[PDB]
């Protein structure tokens, strides 16, 4: 058989995993999103035309690094190369804007005057850290300054604090007002500075830094699709973003990024209060032990599909691609496993960014998502989607479960479903079908925005609005039908399911039709 | 909370147990339905009037005795019984009409001439088996002749043989040409050309006699609904059945009835070729030990429901009743548990007939209906029914699972169907929905022929065909919202599903909707 | 195949029900307790005799009727009986005695002077009830008496009140001091001292009446096994029943008839109380409607088997046997489910007592039992009763467990316990093995009470306890061998599994040893 049907009739698991065949070819939709982060090795139109090609669904810009103008003409270019291919409206992708916020960071001061000064200090020595702004210009490996002067009020004695990405490790010894006598349990080469994290601490650093209020309204200017939030750890982070993007920028998704204890902890009231979840591996590790990261990846994944809320899965994904053409099978493994967890998408930062493997990147996140997205045992997982949702009134929720029980019944080559704010086609993605989501929508917003859910495959309706109703929804019907034979989804003579509202939008959608493809 | 909801959500059959409530009421809609057999007790209009009232779906004609024109005022009494509620189309119940045939049987001959005497016959003592149509009138208890030929070919040394419905038992301890050596195990009263039995042995005789012959002839002309086709053993039988119907009896559906040793083995070839199978618990109790029945009762149940295939559970229901006007608490057990193994059909067979009390043994019936209608699990027996059925490239049968499916997700007050055939309603049917199936049909043989599935409640539409398709199907929809409330089934405000076409055909049934009743 | 082995491995419970096979023979034990109601029809010894034989476990003793001197006289065969049999302890069937008391009920006066005197009741005329004893001996068609003086208090306008075994229906209108106004609902044939029912009432009658105390008492010195206490409706009365039998009659297991809406309702306070439960479905069916009965039923038989107590179904099982030699299919059904249920054991109130075919019954009894403990479905029943029992740190609970999944592993001939309380046995008949476990005990008092588990063969050893620990250990060990073999179990080299202790007295059952049958 193809696509992992074999695998796919197993009563068990276990028998499940011992059925999949690697001579079983998947079908030729990919429903994990993939998001690239864009950087000088990828910010050229050109390329990116050939990255939008490749896979690319959304543009990530990371606010870390860069300038206004820098990020401005980056936005320009993966526009132009987006519209690029809208001459064909058949063959039209579009591709979302993300805007990625430094948020608030911790940083030190230089070492004896200047700023690339290192300074080795042994293990298991004694070091002072002050609030003493005297400091700023000469640190020492005897008194160490950083900038965040709450730093007392939220680090118990006994508390440990990493420097620069977790090199250097340091335990409380004796609190006070302005200072922390403090023993090195790491240590290592210490420069200027650097970062600093406080495991297991509440820290009471403001949701959005200064710097972060000037992106997020350069974000709604610039007209971005979605905020991944830096440093979420309470809802009244998410809360604090949701009000200073304000009434113009309410129509953005606010992805909030978990990269620390405390937002691990508060996962729940993060989530009911966000968009969509962003598990930060990265900086995750850092602020708790890298042997722990599955498990809070696998719990957020669980939340996330239990919620029916996107969430992305990031970081050091195919790492080595930085450098190499080919991806470690430790790389290949990880980037099927976030997909047979339940990742709507997954990242490349870096190795899209910077590396020298942009394109080859973007190609194998492809291959590999495809693979995995056959190897999932979709009778486990629909069964208990389907258990673990509520019974409702509402007629959208009721005709989205029918649609996708009748895709699995006849093995549709797609689910095609008319939408305007997206809703419709995020209730069909939430149970999970093996069936490619084409949503057909004329709102562009909603096009874009669509990339956050898994199988949902946006098409833009360009053609203008009829007056009788039974002919504009055939228009948009008749037009997926056309997306999905150029793609290959499928041929004349295939079931595909059709989702369609009884009066003109929106959250009307209430009936389902299985129809042969014309 | 109200039809065992408690219990249906609870993720073991244990714990399903153990929350069914007595205090939960059942709703009104009855799923399960009544065959009721007509004799002495319920021949009359007044009596068919009120059992119509009560929940009669099926009179069922035993032609074991009684002439052709004593039948024939039978079947014109209930069709004017029924017509009498045609007045109103909104609360008109279709009533089909059944024809169980009496088929091949084994007899003995008299003794002493005129068959009043009485004959005795000890245990242990010896009696002989003679072919020779010389003792046909000279019966003793050393010496016994029956009609049946070829009794010596299928009946091995050491065999049992039994003797008026199972009253003496007779093991073989001689084979010969004409004669068998024959010791009594049982013995006692033994009366003139009385009914044999041959437990586990491939009785050879003709599938049907010349009074069958003619019965079923009676049935074609008369416009019966459906055939208990008695005896059945092979494939071969149901055939032959068929060939007698021919091409006028094309559309009278055969029950073929399972009876003996032979029948219960090859059962698969008979479903095969039947439209429904007959428990026949009485004559099969005979055959097979009494305490095997519920064996092949829920073996035959199974398969039935697995095949999609209508199955009666049948005979000694209501035992009691015969006489007192209140049942055993046996008799309890016996309607819930059959209707929990996944029976569509139950009924009555002399209850109606001939007993006491005829009107009030349909209500115990139809009361328990409900109530183990109520305690099924349903959340098992959906998953175990839609993953034995296999993929499908047909359109409506993928909209029938997703009908049910959505049917469970809003709690639906009915899935409405406008079908033509039944088979629409069928389709929705093998999938067991607690949410009753309001069948709208013009057709009303469709109409009486549906009562044979379960939970399908079907209505006759005496309305003329619209010029326009979207008219024709809104007025058959809005006619069946009358209906559900006129019965009870729902109120305005809640919410249904509706199974629709796309062009003014038949067979293809593609739409789905989640409509609220007006 | 044998005992439903292809069925057994079914993947779901729909296929196992298509495998069940008639032609599959059950294993020659019998794991389902069986009581009869001793008392005219069976109250000689040589019938006594005969009912061992056919499988009589226990004796049930009805005191609603007859005196100490019958019922003392009724226990003096019963145990010569049992004694007949003590010569070779390889076929010894201990035999357990028990005591089902009258309880507290409610009656009517005389009517018109006499004893039998008839009264005809109008549905819609009134009638008054009153609780002046002036009236007594003069209940007229207007004017009804009953003993129960605090009926005012418990009852409240519009209550229903039955009369006679619920033969007559009554609604109550006006209320008053010691006065009810009441409308006949349904009536007929009134008489005097007849029953009276409170549906949906809380009946405050005393737990024990001033006849039940002296009843237990009688028990005490009788020597007992069991109680079934009538008419319990709370915890309170189950005490009350334990501190009757104080301290002499500590050890005499109650058993809680529940018959009415309260003692359902407060099912689980009564079952963490009582040691087992009786479904009382005679009195319940009068109490409740009627087809709610099976529900009730399903209910305390899952709260039993979650909880591993003892349960019993009563009444009316094989109803038509009182009057004839065979049962019919609505009782084979009724034994059938019971047992499938998951009903420790079944019983014959009146088939037994008073019925001219008590033996057959018996025998019934026991060869639907034996069918239908193969036909359970055992994948399910004891991945969910292992599922449902919370973890534990009691080691005779552990290797229960253990050792009912090795018999299910192995296929074992039995499982042997050596018990001194029967509490270890108790402990693995809970997760409802296959293998029928031998319970070998040198206390006469276990091995009677052993019968009202499921699967437990109790055996009582009469050989002299040996010096040395390890000796007297496979004493009893191949004594249950040799019992096994000589009634059919297993033969030499079949697999059993063997529960022992390990240390010579510290207690607990705690080792699992996997022996063949030498």
């Amino acid at each position: 058989q193809t696509q992992q049907l074999h695998a796919a009739m197993a009563d068990t698991f276990l028998e499940h995993m011992c059925r999949l065949d690697i001579d079983s070819p998947p079908i030729t939709a990919r429903n994990t999103g993939i998001i690239c982060t864009i950087g000088p090795a990828s910010r050229s139109v050109e390329t990116l035309k050939e990255m939008i090609k490749s896979g690319m669904n959304v543009a990530r810009l990371n606010f870390s690094h860069g300038t206004h103008e820098y990020h401005a003409e980056t936005i320009k270019n993966v526009r132009t190369a987006t519209e690029s291919f809208a001459s064909d409206p058949i063959l039209y992708r579009p591709v979302a804007v993300a805007l990625d916020t430094k948020g608030p960071e911790i940083r030190t001061g230089l070492i004896k005057g200047s700023g690339t000064a290192e300074v080795e200090l042994k293990k298991g020595a004694t070091l002072k850290i002050t609030l003493d702004n005297a400091y700023m210009e000469k640190c020492d490996e005897n008194i160490l300054w950083l900038d965040y002067k709450n730093i007392c009020k939220v680090v118990e004695v006994g508390s440990k604090i990493y420097v620069d990405d977790g090199l250097i490790s340091l335990q409380v010894k004796q609190k006070g007002a302005d200072f922390l006598v403090t023993e090195v349990e790491n240590g290592g080469s210490l420069g200027s500075k650097k970062g600093v994290n406080l495991p297991g601490a509440a820290v009471d650093l403001p949701a959005v830094s200064e710097k972060d209020i000037q992106d997020l309204k350069f974000g709604v200017e610039q007209d971005v699709d979605m905020v991944f939030a830096s440093f979420i750890r309470k809802a009244s982070d998410v809360h604090e973003v949701r009000k200073v993007l304000g009434e113009k920028g309410k129509n953005i998704k606010i992805i909030s990024k978990i990269e620390n204890h405390e937002g691990v902890r508060r996962f729940d009231e993060i989530l009911e209060a966000s968009d969509g979840i962003m598990v930060a591996r990265g900086d995750l590790g850092i602020e708790i032990p890298a042997e722990k990261v599955f498990l809070a990846q696998k719990m957020m994944i669980g939340r996330c599909n239990r919620a029916g809320k996107p969430v992305i899965c990031a970081t050091q994904m195919l790492e080595s691609m930085i450098k190499k053409p080919r991806p470690t099978r430790a790389e290949g493994s990880d980037v099927a496993n976030a997909v047979l967890d339940g990742a709507d998408c997954i990242m490349l930062s870096g190795e899209t960014a910077k590396g020298d493997y942009p394109l080859e990147a973007v190609r194998m996140q492809h291959l590999i998502a495809r693979e995995a997205e056959a190897a999932i045992y979709h009778l486990q997982l629909f069964e208990e989607l389907r258990r673990l949702a509520p019974i409702t009134s509402d007629p959208t929720e009721a005709t989205a479960v029918g649609a996708v029980e009748a895709s699995f019944k006849c093995c549709s080559g797609a689910i095609i479903v008319l939408t305007k704010s997206g809703r419709s086609a995020h209730q069909v993605a939430r149970y999970r079908p093996r069936a490619p989501i084409i949503a057909v929508t004329r709102n562009p917003q909603t096009a874009r925005q669509a990339h956050l859910y898994r199988g949902i495959f946006p098409v833009l309706c360009k053609d203008p609005v009829q007056e009788a109703w039974a002919e504009d929804v055939d228009l948009r019907v008749n037009f997926a039908m056309n997306v999905g034979k150029a793609r290959g989804f499928f041929k004349k003579g295939d079931v595909v399911i059709v989702l369609t509202g009884w009066r003109p939008g929106s959250g009307f959608t209430n009936t389902m039709r299985v129809v042969p493809v014309p």
